[PDB]
């Protein structure tokens, strides 16, 4: 019958949510049967050596299980996000919200707090967090003309509650504010570069406000992150036409308001340089889809615009971001189903050869075997020759910014007003809660300058290990071919893209955790933990020139100021002297500053690529060790046990067996899933 | 047939400029009839010595004709003021203004703007004017961050325009905001206190701001205003219903913002105990108002609210500020008809007399007239030692709240959190520039502060003026039965509330000003001008403090800061002494410092008793003096020219006649209009 569109993703999400349990069985299934194997290695013919393997396929099932597509809901005060979400998930749940709340699936309508103050994780019931933890229109305006934060005692407040859209595998982030305090929060807890995508929710009344305008440029331009913009109250455009009853004076306002939104979105719509604006903008009514769904949850939504926009959100969750997750899980199961398959084939043979034979033809491989390790160390290099590189190059970038800063510090003086707290600056006296009302008062121009740079750091640090990539890929070929020999000379009979498995993830193809430090969105879930990582040691960075030019020009201010009110200093005579004393303090201490300061943007960049380095290494020595125990577990056997050469063969080729057949179900989960999307 | 209210207002407007007008007529006719008959007296009999009324009568007409009346429109961003004006007088002129904007009728569409930085009043076009005098709502949301004004370079701008409403006798002074900028500038021109009626703006979506709370207490609340408040955009109430087309559920959500508007208004729609606020209180729809009007400028508005509030702005404006202010007139025609008709009833009998005759009557009444003067001098102390004990009790009432807003000024410090404005600090170097900055950001304190006090002062000041009132009515009452006795003693024959003309002025029945400095509604056009005065002089009182309390604190503050910038002072230990400091400082200036400042305030509590006794005086003597030449004029003719008796006597039998004449005319105009309203 008539098919609403919310039935379609509660259905794909179903099915989604399917084809990743099953993959989870099998994974499971798949290590578990790794495992036994290898335990019965010991009474046999030894050990393969697949404990990398086993434990990868193991972190990959577990985290199948806790799998969830993750939106960050943001908007400014009163534009409808509240209205908006009820709508989307269908209940007038939200109040018609002053904490970051992560609203996930749960049995029972329970509501719990984690703070930041210290305490621990507290605990209520919606019924009173709903009272305990709102502002009304007031006292919120109030804590705006200050651009302080609601709690500060709270970091977020998580809200379980029995809807079938979070059972089929969706969380959502309700951000309360575009301030830039809660910004950082959210950038400092993740979410900003943990979730799916965004959902940037707009009013018509209130085109591209300067505050969303700002945001968006601070917080997502160019950083490579899927948002929808919905431009909500819709319905409003036609209350204000002469006759609220003509679809072409309506259009014509729609239109004018429409290449409003144009100018100041297209820009964030666009995928390789392809242009898909009309599948990330759309105008809403939540107003009129909420009320539609109080009378019929089963109700068709055409007219409200919700349809057009969520199917675009069940295409991109679901036929995108599951196959990309879903496809990576196949891999892992290919690597670990060919690395088990390869040491078997190799294992067979060897084990008719007497010991003699075997250490002349183990042997017989050295040879080989140092070469990669060639490769473990050309490679290496490689990638520390790059850090230092460009752990100095950013460095330098950074000095030279924060320093060339000053050169237009009047200019920005200007056009930002820092508003200093008088209360915040006197108040107690720590040589902190005196900074921070200095800190405060630069609040906007800190974060603006700051984000600006580790865009263009990010640009960089992105194109390194774009090319270490493509360097892995190639050392990932030869190392193939020198490993194709070992066979060879081992057994005498010469046996998506097919390098090996460390390259695998030096590559980025691979990974086990939703996000990484370099620019691998194909990796994991994609997220990317270096705008994390790097757009917050930033922020200390161009906070701390402040919080160091501050304590330049205290004693110079100081002394005008007190200078003044004794009768010492009259008007206008100290200001030829601030200034006097400023300009020679600055150009006296403000290129060191920056230097000491551009020391932690050093460790921030070479961190980065330590980490890499860190895996890649670990995975690589881990192939060579693991090869060569392959062969050394046998020689310790044959001088050791008495195995059944034959009992063993039927043993290992049912190993073999068993794993491909838990690999080619999960290979059919996956061409089943694409197929089906085949013929929708 | 359908009579629209719209129509209603612009006839009883027309109707009540023709009274306006016709005794406007009468008045010069008056009055050039007391002059010529007065400068026929040199050369007769002698001058009656009526030039005190020849003068009034003539100020009196030439008020009549620049009449109209002002209406305030305050209301808050985006509210509805333009589109609620533009439907009001159905025009779509305003934009859907950043800058006080006096809109008055005109010829041809034309807009000059007066300049307060200097500049000598240009001259625009509407055309190019509402391009250079606008803010988009992004760059408006930015000074607004800092709570300065747009352009300050400006004090008002004038627009007149072919409205036959204005033309009628209408000026409207729309405000671009509630700030407090923007507020006392309209304090200081006037308008708030110069207007007939005040049209407060606000929106159903909007309830109450804090921002409109708030500018009601500091500037409406308890000053005796006439202000409507316009609940606008009344029609979005349904647009968020379960079924937006349910009066019933409809009517319960009104009801839920209608407890709120009588909660916060009720206490601004009563009189004299009497409460009226359903007779201010109006909720509209002013986007199908303008729809309407711009169909049929003579269509029924019956449906969006304007009806039943313009009605009510009809009868106050028409049916009582006019009847008030015509009702004068009448009061002023009837004094110069006395004072001239008793003056020829007095004089034809003498002119029979004799000189010696005459100089033995004179003699006569020596006593009386000195009798005279004993009011004038018993009255005149007791006004003096009201301006003492008054301007004394205040200054005291001032100094003791300056003092003690010390006691709670930490608490105070905290609610309100001083924003100071690093830019504007810094920046030039003027003692000037620096202390404005700290001034700006106490701003909101001192206006709260400021405005309390002021409120508590004009309570008391009203009280003097009211006894003064009922003090002089006695006096008068005496003042003429010696007057009474002049007359009989010089004639022989002995001859609303009927007391002497100063005696009307006193007690403020009457008065040539709109406005005037004691608690007088009931005179001119009842304006408030000592809530000008007073209400400012007080800011730069509090101010001062600050100014003050600044000034006194810089050195101490000073050297903390700069103790800390050079490493004498460590963290928290200057601030156990900035306070160590400040506490010392403070109670061992301010008490000196509050005094000095309560001597501003004293000269404008003495001021205001001395306009009075100014004025009260001249009166008067001029009462006292005239009388007396009356009779001197004649003996410096009967001793000098010889007058022909019996045509002395038409001429003034004449006189007498042609004043009465044109009073009778008046106390018809006056009557008529009264007896229309009657039976309408
Ligand atoms: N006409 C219309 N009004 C809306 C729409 N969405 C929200 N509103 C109105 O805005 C108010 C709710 O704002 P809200 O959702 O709480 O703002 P939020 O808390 O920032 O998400 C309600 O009273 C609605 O009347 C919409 O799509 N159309
Ligand atoms: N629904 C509704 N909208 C209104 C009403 N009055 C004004 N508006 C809307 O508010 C906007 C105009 O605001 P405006 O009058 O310029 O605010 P102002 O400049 O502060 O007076 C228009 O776009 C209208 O759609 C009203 O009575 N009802």
């Amino acid at each position: 019958v008539n098919q609403v569109a919310t039935d379609r993703f509660i259905q794909d999400l179903e099915r989604v949510a399917q084809v990743r349990s099953e993959m989870s069985v099998c994974l499971n299934k798949l290590a578990e049967t790794i495992n036994k194997a290898e335990l019965a290695g010991d009474s046999s013919s030894g050990k393969l050596s697949l404990e990398r393997d086993i434990e990868d396929i193991t972190i990959a099932s577990k985290n199948l299980q806790q799998g969830v597509f993750r939106l960050l809901v943001l908007g400014d005060m009163k534009r409808g996000k509240s209205t908006f979400l009820n709508a989307l998930i269908g209940e007038n749940l939200l109040p018609s919200t002053a904490v970051l709340t992560v609203l996930r699936y749960g049995p029972e309508k329970k509501v719990t707090i984690h703070f930041n103050d210290g305490k621990s994780p507290q605990q209520l019931d919606f019924q009173n967090f709903k009272y305990k933890y709102t502002i009304d229109p007031a006292e919120a305006k109030k804590l705006e003309q200050e651009k302080k934060q609601a709690f500060p005692d709270v970091d977020y407040a998580v809200v379980e509650y029995p809807l079938t859209l979070l059972q089929k595998g969706i969380e959502i982030v309700d951000s309360p504010g575009l301030n830039d305090t809660e910004a950082r929060n959210e950038l400092s807890l993740g979410y900003v570069n943990n979730c799916h995508a965004i959902l940037f929710v707009m009013r018509a009344s209130q085109p591209c406000t300067l505050g969303e305008r700002r945001y968006l440029e601070n917080y997502i331009k160019g950083r490579g992150l899927t948002v929808f913009f919905l431009v909500n109250a819709w319905d409003q455009v036609r209350e204000s036409l002469i006759d609220p009853d003509d679809v072409e004076e309506l259009q014509a306002s729609e239109n004018r308001l429409r290449q409003v939104f144009n100018a100041n979105l297209a820009e964030y719509c666009t995928v390789e340089g392809q242009n898909i604006y009309d599948e990330r903008v759309f105008e809403l009514s939540s107003i009129q889809a909420l009320r539609r769904r109080l009378k019929n949850p089963q109700a068709d939504l055409d007219g409200t615009g919700f349809p057009k926009f969520m199917d675009s959100l069940n295409t991109f969750l679901t036929r995108e971001r599951a196959i990309a997750e879903l496809r990576q899980v196949r891999t892992l199961a290919r690597l670990a189903c060919n690395h088990t398959r390869e040491a078997v084939a190799r294992r067979i043979p060897l084990l008719e050869q007497d010991v003699n034979e075997l250490k002349k033809r183990i042997d017989s491989v050295e040879p080989e075997f140092n070469k990669l390790t060639g490769i473990r160390d050309e490679f290496q290099k490689e990638i520390i020759n790059t850090r230092d590189t460009q752990a100095r190059t950013i460095s330098e970038s950074f000095r030279s910014y924060v320093l060339n800063l000053g050169n237009t510090f009047e200019n920005d003086f200007l056009r930002y007003q820092p508003e200093l707290n008088l209360f915040d600056f006197l108040s107690s006296g720590k040589r902190e809660a005196f900074n921070a009302a200095l800190q405060k008062a630069f609040e906007q121009y800190i974060t603006d300058k700051s984000a600006a740079w580790t865009l263009t750091a990010e640009k960089d640090i992105n194109a390194a290990f774009k090319e270490l990539s493509r360097s892995a890929s190639q050392y990932g070929a030869s190392y193939n071919q020198i490993t194709d020999q070992i066979t060879e000379k081992l057994t005498g009979k010469d046996v998506e893209d097919n390098s090996p498995g460390w390259a695998k993830w030096a590559m980025g193809l691979l990974s086990l955790s939703k996000g990484n430090l370099a620019g691998f969105a194909l990796a994991g879930a994609g997220f990317d933990w270096k705008n994390i990582l790097l757009n917050y040691f930033t922020v200390i960075g161009i906070g701390g020139i402040i919080t160091a030019v501050t304590g330049i020009l205290l004693g110079p201010i100081g002394f005008a100021l007190l200078g003044l009110g004794v009768g010492f200093l009259q008007a206008d005579q100290a200001r030829r002297e601030l200034v006097k004393t400023a300009k020679k303090e600055l150009v006296k201490h403000l290129p060191q500053v920056a230097h000491e300061q551009s020391q932690v943007v050093y460790n921030a960049v070479k961190e980065c690529f330590d980490s890499y380095e860190r895996e890649v290494s670990k995975r690589i020595n881990d192939d060579i060790v693991s090869r060569k125990s392959e062969l050394d577990n046998l020689v310790k056997q044959k001088q050791t046990r008495e195995i059944n050469r034959e009992s063993e063969f039927n043993r290992l080729k049912n190993l073999q067996e068993d794993v491909i057949a838990q690999l080619q179900k999960i290979e059919a989960a996956y061409s089943n899933l694409l197929a089906y999307y085949s013929h929708h």
